Order: C-alpha cells, then sequence, then structure tokens
C-alpha cells in the first residue's frame, strides 16, 4: 500500500518530543484506530537518524510478538515521515509509575516476565533493543506490556550499562542490565543510578553504585543484584530470570 495523510483522521497528540509527535489516528476506509508517529525530515537529516528510522521500520514490521508493539507501514511527504503503528490504549508504564508512585511485587514480576519473553524473542532473532525504559514500554487493553521505539536497536544514561556509557563493545546483555534498572525502578519509583547531573549518573553507573530501601524484598534484591553486574557475561540469561524464585512466586 502507498498510503497518504489524506487516508487518516488525526486525533490528540499522545506524546511529544524531538523529531516529532505520536498521534491517535483512524484510517478512513476501515475505521482502524492506530498510533501515527509524525517525524519531521528537517530534524532527522540535521542529526543523522535516517538509519535508526529504517531499523525501527525493518525490525518492527518483521517482529511479531504480543509483547512487542506492531508497525503496520510507513509513508512520507515533502516535510514529514509517518510511521503507522499499533495503538496501545493503556499508555506508557512511565505514566503508570508517576500515578502509582511505585508498583507492588506482583505488577513488577508480571512486567519483568512479559519484558523477558519479548526480549528472549528479539535476542533469538539477534535483535538488541538498547533503549529499554518506561517511556518505551506500552500497555495493551488487557494491561499487557509492549516494547516500542526500536529506533536505537541494532543487531539520559539512566538505563544504559557501563559498556555503552564507556563506548565499549556490547551485545544482548545490555537489555539484561536495563531489565535490572527497570525492576528496581518499578519497586522503588526511581531508577537505581539517578543523580542530579549526567556526570554524577555516569559515575554511579560505571561503578554500579546503588542501594536498596528497606521495603525491597530479599528475592527482589537478589534478582536486581544478578542483573546489575558490571561484567556483561556475569548477567543471567532471560530463561534464568523467568526461572528466578521471586519471579515464579509473584508473577502472573
Ligand atoms: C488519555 C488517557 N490514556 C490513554 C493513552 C493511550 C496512549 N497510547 C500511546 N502513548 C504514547 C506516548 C505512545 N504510543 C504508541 C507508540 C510509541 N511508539 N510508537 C508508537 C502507541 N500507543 C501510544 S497515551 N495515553 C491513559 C488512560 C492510558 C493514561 O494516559
Amino acid at each position: 500500500r502507498q498510503w497518504a495523510l489524506e487516508d487518516f483522521e488525526i486525533g490528540r497528540p499522545l506524546g511529544k518530543g524531538k523529531f516529532g509527535n505520536v498521534y491517535l489516528a483512524r484510517e478512513k476506509q476501515s475505521k482502524f484506530i492506530l498510533a501515527l508517529k509524525v517525524l519531521f525530515k528537517a530534524q532527522l537529516e540535521k542529526a543523522g537518524v535516517e538509519h535508526q528510522l529504517r531499523r525501527e521500520v525493518e525490525i518492527q514490521s518483521h517482529l511479531r510478538h504480543p509483547n512487542i508493539l506492531r508497525l503496520y507501514g510507513y509513508f512520507h511527504d515533502a516535510t514529514r515521515v509517518y510511521l503507522i503503528l499499533e495503538y496501545a490504549p493503556l499508555g506508557t508504564v512511565y505514566r503508570e509509575l508517576q500515578k502509582l508512585s511505585k508498583f507492588d511485587e506482583q505488577r513488577t514480576a508480571t512486567y519483568i516476565t512479559e519484558l523477558a519473553n519479548a526480549l528472549s524473542y528479539c535476542h533469538s532473532k539477534r535483535v538488541i533493543h538498547r533503549d529499554i525504559k518506561p517511556e518505551n514500554l506500552l500497555l495493551g487493553s488487557a494491561g499487557e506490556l509492549k516494547i516500542a521505539d526500536f529506533g536505537w536497536s541494532v543487531h539520559t544514561l539512566d538505563y544504559l550499562p557501563p559498556e555503552m556509557i564507556e563506548g565499549r563493545m556490547h551485545d544482548e546483555k545490555v537489555d539484561l542490565w536495563s531489565l535490572g534498572v527497570l525492576c528496581y525502578e518499578f519497586l522503588v519509583g526511581k531508577p537505581p543510578f539517578e543523580a542530579n547531573t549526567y556526570q554524577e549518573t555516569y559515575k554511579r553507573i560505571s561503578r554500579v553504585e546503588f542501594t536498596f530501601p528497606d521495603f525491597v524484598t530479599e528475592g527482589a534484591r537478589d534478582l536486581i543484584s544478578r542483573l546489575l553486574k558490571h561484567n556483561p557475561s556475569q548477567r543471567p540469561m532471560l530463561r534464568e530470570v523467568l526461572e528466578h524464585p521471586w519471579i515464579t512466586a509473584n508473577s502472573s
């Protein structure tokens, strides 16, 4: 399908940022409700993101999993690039965190397992996300977690492992670190290496400097400590995470 802007009715902006915005849209003929990511050619060229755009297109159109946000197609005009995406009705895990302050162990272990299954799928197809964070985690109508924004995927520093921040060689174990950061943030309400400056955060990540509040459970402390390892090869496999006692006891 060729696809033009005239085929869609644009609704409210779902999210705003650099490069463009994501809108709720409806295809005119089918009445199909979707998410329309409107990216400006001006900012894409003046940053060299053209490759990352192709990677999001290629990866998300070819990946098919219930915990991964679908990409149905794309189009462009003189000014903009339009990505036709699956719409996630229950919004971002980021927004849910702000509202709830922090999550219980049941919600956390459910989200971590859903993320691990999707990441296991990506990793079997040699796809590494590298940008796993609450803003990129979306919720379906049954409250199921879905990974979006595969732009930074290849085959703030808050969620980045020491390998990436230090500019070293990296692999699938990057997403394992990010999962450990997410697990802590879901339970605490703030990421483990948060600091008021980039220089401070960088320092905390490279040295793996984090502490647990009293309310953090032994099993949760255990899982997080296994994921948050400076050494990439020391981080467990996704199946070891899915087999973790704290995960099997609290997940759904
Ligand atoms: C207006 C009340 N809401 C609905 C809602 C639904 C949203 N859906 C989406 N939000 C954002 C940013 C991005 N989205 C994509 C996407 C990301 N990358 N590529 C595609 C896909 N679906 C969304 S936001 N709020 C509540 C009740 C969930 C709370 O807020």
